[PDB]
């Protein structure tokens, strides 16, 4: 995809390319946590964290294509997502409170990631910037759901 | 209940899972960079592998769970354990498919491996994995058709 | 037919048949008087059970039908092949659980004794065997989770 | 007092057992029909089964509503009901008259439930009514076979 | 016409119309407010009832439009009739439990009013407050369960 | 980790709109029940969409200030003193029920651009929940509006 | 053989559904087939709000027809709605060809009217006798009611 | 005009049978009793949902070319008759009877297609439509009696 | 014989002209209209819009299919239709009389479709049939609301 | 190295199973067509569900040989010379189309509990294709055959 | 009473399309199962929809005659005798398998144009099936062989 | 201020008029286009169009909206509009590139809503982000296939 404005393209990379890795290793991490999830309320978090993970491969994917179709490729391999994130989701079993903490905190990184993207488009390119605007709604709404548990 | 039954299917189905899950975040990367002359087919055919590839890593995955054990499928563990020849950046669609079918091939492995050894062990989930190799074998056809010429 | 094959499936199949019909009525029974801080998350998981447990004593009892037997699954004889520890009325959702899991531990037991008593017999019906533990063993996994801790 | 929730419970537990062995016995019918309706009754006994299996969560969670327990186990079950359904095989006209003979008796309930409830709880009475209508219907579609 | 059936219609239903559309708001209020370990079980809970709150005002409106006679039920006129123990802000599950069962209770009064009068009047409008009354007992049911021992 | 007072900021411009919008919720029902005349079908029905609209967007900026961690007092007394309504109390013509709930709406629009314009100085994200409700609720204008252009 | 279960196990229940919900299946029977002339014929500045309501009042009286017959029959008792007999037993004042919309709604509330007048009949002869069928008629009762107001809605004030 | 007085001459009486055997199919679809109640049951409403369906596009071909109908009761029953039935039924002969009205709609139908050809094409193709379908019909319920 | 597709080119072409150029005109219709009849007429001029759309498409597909290229670009499509469609706000009389008079135009193509197709490809003059059967409809749905 | 002899296997005995499925969609077809008497829409309609199960049947067998890299001959010339029908050639009761098709049936379960055995040693992977199916078809035979169960 | 006639026209000219319809079900599978080559996913895919169709229309010309009161033979060996292929035994490139189902299709052409102009005296319903069948036909040929247009 | 609504008609016209003649252009394309992708561009091409003719629709029902007219005639369409796409039969990659040039023109619009919208009314400008990132992939989709 060309295009018109290599400036606009590479703005895009440059802010998009950090959501495109944590809302990826949020899917494979969320997927985890779901799997590994126990205690009093599983099949709320197990469903509820399902959830997160069907909705972070949609981000993932919308901010990935956004960036390809302004014509930037993506590095977005198993290898170089690990080398760029980072969880705090536990390796095994573990009680829902804690699996939420873990989710939750990942979610924080990559809402820096998107306040910073929202920031840094806005005098570069507003159609990518509505993008990042959209994926932080669902991830504020995401997260809500996640933490009301532990008020 | 034998605990070893379940620790010894959870060896045979834990790189199973790792590697459906690779290949789920190795296929959206082929999927997203994939150009050429048949962008839309295999653009749609790769989601259609990772949407599947998604789909084994959970079934295999709770089989593991159910059987009482945990899973270690962080990232971190996850890019230890797999590798891809997904290229990094934009390719032409050929090379996504040899790629992905290179990623395919090291997987039947492992399932052809849990196959083989939960004959003895466990045929429930032995019965998991020959599921997971049916739809693989599959793909991997779907894929590798498009080289035939 | 071999007049064997269809008498091993009647014999290891007929078990499951009363149990999961069994799970049906007793799932319903503890779907109903479930109490307690879980109350809405559990009674709904109970009705999957329920579902389930339905949809496998039909595959058991039609595969038995189908291979030429009859099945007595009236009420009456059901009763008497079958016990369970739900109980009588309102109950708290943790002991619901138990419950239920103990009725299913029952139905396992079975289960894993037509897959082994199908193996060099009926490889058709130790399938439905096999299918229905795969199942189960989720069912189980989804309540028993819930105690963790 | 409420009284109330426990007329509810006296008019409605018979309707649960009877409508919940009705999707057991119904489910015997279903795998052990034979003969030349095998088809189109094997069909209309799984919906029978199915709607009975409406009415006894319908009738159930109605007197839960109210407060009340509902024993409903397997073993209380068969206690307090009886099939006509044959042990084995048999033709699809056996097939009917036995389970026709089973919602018969539950009629008889779901009356009693609605004469009961009349000056007690109109809005349990409602269920049994409800119920009433479609076991009415379920039995015609099954005897109008016979009607011959 | 007998206007005096159309007139105990609207006498008693015009208070099952105005607790109705109430318990929507206020309903709305408690899923949006609601806090703790139950958070999306009661979250979902209550946004059904919300849903059958609507529903059963405007089924007890409408009977009352069509029998020929208006019904005041802007938001000026429905705060006079109606209060609330919702709180004014956050609030956790059992709380939220408790205030939504209390607003029930009160439509359940108004309902029951409904069924005894109107039964020697109008058996049409009587049998859709019979209708909603089936709707709240059980949703009351689902609340309150949650709350016992 | 993230400022109190863009999220204080933010609940202030859309607590409003979320008044407004469950208001018409009722009002609109209200409309919908009691509308009288010749084009009663389609008006009752367009009524029935409109409250259904307004619905969703009270719930999207109430689920937005809470995501941003605040509470929200949406009980019907607190709704009933921050809203008022033109709409009739008993039967009205469908070109009474259009006129009242349209002026109802303008209300809400005067809410809506006030957001809008305010929160593009304060959090941009909340400002798309404001937009995306005024797109809603300026095309319902006009569905209910052109029906009165002759 | 045989002869085994009765089929019209409570003849008196049986004989009341006939005598009081028959009428209705005529009525709503009749509903269906002057509704649908109606439906076709109607013209003017509401068609095609009109020509869409009345195919809705069409399908709600099919619908009632179906159940107040299948409830006379599943209680043992046969049902005579052919169309000579339908016919016999009802009239309508739907216009024989094309009319504006306001009077195919009055010719349809005319309709409407004179079945309502045999439902709460059907609801007060059921009263004592069988509630079941009694609920039947009460349901049928709250969609025609609901069905009249939307029609006539549309000519006040 | 002389379009939609061909077409109001053939379709016509097309809608007037549809439309009876709306109500007379429901008329069998009610009493019919016998081993094979539930199958015929069955089909009864569904030969009884294209009836209708054909009875609407027959009269509305007509009236989109400026004609009104009159499908009244009253009118429909004097231009049509049935030999379904006054009651209970055995299965056999409620097949017979609506076979019996569906074979004096296929008269009226080829009269249809053989008048339309000159004059309307379009109203033609209406007509074919219909009885293809209650061609198909009939062969669902007859092959019942073939042995 | 190369003559079929020709025919069909011939009479087909100037359908898909005016269902394309109806879809856009009706449109603006949709967009434009006003007055106490909006939101029914606003509805039924979408649905117009969609069924010429189809119609357009089933008629070029026809033509491609014989094996012959249609011109059915915006500047040649221009050349090829006029509208009565008003330029900005009309009430919604007058958009469907506008309607009504492009639908009529499309209705004299459509009758030349049928007779000149008649001796020469009937699976051709098929498509033309069933196009003018859904366009009458749409014209009379139109048109009834002016009877008075 | 890889081996082709699980290959040639599942071509062996999962051929058989093509082109028996297939030609069942066919007969079946027949079958349907023609069935005549008392039973005519429950037998119709079940006809077809059998053919619907046939036809994926085929396509299952047929696809797993081919994702195993060898090609699959089911033309209709060589499925003609390798099957053989009962269904009657014209209009036919539906006891004997019932007869006819369970004794199709009968000869395509003996090819699957061959595949079933044949596969047990070689190639589990295919093995599980042919139980799948022939859990399908023993179903289907019982629908069939409990009509003359009589 | 009725015109044997209008029956016997129907046999004689819709047969051969049933004969024709069910044959491409059958090869159209084989190319289905067997195409290889860049276009794969998009011609398998094609190839399954052309199968449907084949399948659809095959049912509706044989319900035709039968609803006339003629049976149909349409066996597998009677539709082998009847008909013919170019669909080859193995694995083939998308290019060659379009050619020869075209080639297929382009036979069931001829036969439903001699159906058209053999029903236009006898029978416009029986016309119209031909008619029907012979649009979706010539539009499935278009997608097919537009893909060789380069 | 009726200076908003006015803002809006001058922006958002140019984007109706060029997605309404992408409709119209878009299925030229894809009625006419041939060679070894045919199935996969007729199927994309297809979408393209129905995008086109949505965001067409959202961008002249915004117009409305704010209570100004719009003209979308076929003939002031075509006035205001030029397509590249061939008149005939065409290669697929021909009818990628022309689809692809009239996408840059309608993106150029986009634009220039998008910044003439900034400073006066962000609902519209909303509409018109919306649109680009729609017709931003619908670019890559068609594009990427020429890559190589
Ligand atoms: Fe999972
Ligand atoms: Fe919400």
């Amino acid at each position: 995809a060309l295009t018109a404005d290599p400036e606009v393209a590479a703005a895009a990379a440059q802010f998009l390319t950090p959501v495109v890795h944590k809302m990826q290793a949020l899917v494979v991490n969320g997927k985890q946590a779901h799997w590994n999830v126990r205690g009093s309320n599983f099949i709320a978090i197990h469903e509820l964290l399902d959830s997160v993970v069907a909705h972070a491969q949609d981000y993932a994917d919308t901010a990935a294509e956004r960036i390809v179709a302004l014509g930037l490729p993506i590095d977005s391999r198993v290898s170089t997502m690990a080398e760029k994130t980072s969880t705090a989701v536990p390796a095994g079993f573990a009680q829902w409170q804690d699996e939420i903490k873990a989710i939750v905190s990942d979610i924080d990184a990559a809402l820096v990631d998107l306040q910073a993207a929202i920031d840094g488009l806005d005098e570069v390119d507003l159609t990518s910037q509505d993008v990042a605007i959209e994926i932080k709604r669902g991830v504020d709404k995401d997260r809500w759901f996640l933490l009301a548990h532990l008020a």
